Formats: structure tokens, C-alpha cells, sequence
DNA sequence: AAAAAAAAAAGGCGCGTATATAAAAGTTTCAATGTATCTATAAACCTTTGATGTGTGTTTGTACAT
């Protein structure tokens, strides 16, 4: 965690399970040191950053990832809590914006490339196969 | 061409993700303690090898038949 929280705290922001990679802690126990560490510093006193370095694991250029950042702000400033960890929500915005193209990263791909569930992939592209109206900028 | 068995396939059961509440029982993990088991190691013997007083040995002088 505090890797997690160097990371963070160091403005670069990581997914538990890509932490969870390099270290295997049951994932339970990163939970409980998280929440008292935080509140060490509190005493002692940002799910942006996950879009580029997903692209760049698909390999895309710039304006894919460049549109996503437009869309995932718009997709959260209005409504759409939409995620439980928006971790998922985030990479539906390069699916949204994948499908703005038509580059081939077919969901299977998608999947085991960034480790997510297709489910929540379709059920959230629901909330954008129909909100497809404001994200026009050209 | 017809009969029988397993897979293709999904949605949901039902609690892992938190999750704090508290008692109730028990486990495992950690560290001090105890012990036979490696090892060197210097202190045991045995043998070796260079230095060593000296038993035997070359000159002096001898009672002693010859």
C-alpha cells in the first residue's frame, strides 16, 4: 500500500490488481493497511491516469486515447456513477471511443489485454449505446 | 434413417469484494529453548631428520717373561 500510496501520492495512479500482480496479498489484507495508512499521513498532516496506460497496452495512437479523456470526464460529469471501482467504467470509454474508430480490439481482446470482465463491458456500453448524443466534438 | 448421452450455454445461488458489531472456540505463527551433527583445530602420537657426546680407537709409555 505504501507503494500504492507512493504511487498515488506521486501523482501516477495503479489498480490493486496491478499491484496485486507484483504482490499477491489476498487482496484483503491491502484493504485494512490501506484505510489506517491514509489516515497516518491525515493525522501526520483520481482514476484519470488509468486511461493512457491502458491505450498504450493496446497499442493505439494518440487521438483514441486523446477523445477518451473528453468522454470519460463528460461520462462522469453528468450522471452515470456507473462502476463500483470505475476501474471497468474507464476502459468502456476506450471501448466507446475504439468503436468511434474502427480499429480492431474485438472485446475478447479487450478482456485478458486489461484483465476485466466482459460483462461489465456490454451492460456499460449499454448506458453508451444509448447516450451516444454529447460526445460530438467534431 | 433413427435412438441416447453430453456438451453448449445462462441465469442465478450465494456468498468472496468491503463491512463493523460483539461476544462465543481454535489455529498457526513466532520465538526462546534444547539437542545431535557438521566442522576446524590445536592438542594428542609417530615418524623423520639435523645436531651430538662419546665407545672405540692410533701414540705413548709399560712389567715381563722372553
Amino acid at each position: 500500500a505504501s507503494i500504492l500510496i507512493g504511487c498515488r501520492r506521486a501523482e501516477v495512479a495503479r489498480t490493486f490488481k496491478e499491484i496485486q500482480s507484483l504482490i499477491h496479498v489476498k487482496t484483503k489484507e491491502f484493504g485494512k493497511t490501506l484505510n489506517i495508512m491514509k489516515n497516518i499521513l491525515r493525522g501526520k498532516s483520481q482514476n484519470l491516469t488509468y486511461i493512457p496506460r491502458f491505450c498504450s497496452h493496446l497499442g493505439l495512437p494518440m487521438q483514441v486515447t486523446t477523445s477518451a479523456e473528453y468522454t470519460a470526464k463528460k461520462c462522469k460529469e453528468i450522471k452515470e456513477i456507473a462502476g463500483k471501482s470505475p476501474i471497468t467504467i474507464a476502459v468502456v470509454s476506450i471501448y466507446l471511443n475504439i468503436l468511434l474508430f474502427q480499429i480492431p480490439i474485438t472485446a475478447a481482446k479487450v478482456g485478458q489485454t486489461l484483465q476485466v470482465t466482459e460483462g461489465t463491458i456490454k451492460s456499460g456500453y449499454k448506458i453508451l449505446y444509448e447516450h451516444r448524443d454529447k460526445l460530438v466534438d467534431p
